[PDB]
């Protein structure tokens, strides 16, 4: 995962 803090998005491999 990239990019996850805050908004919950993660779906990243």
């Amino acid at each position: 995962i990239w990019g996850e803090s805050g908004k919950l998005i993660s779906t990243t491999a």
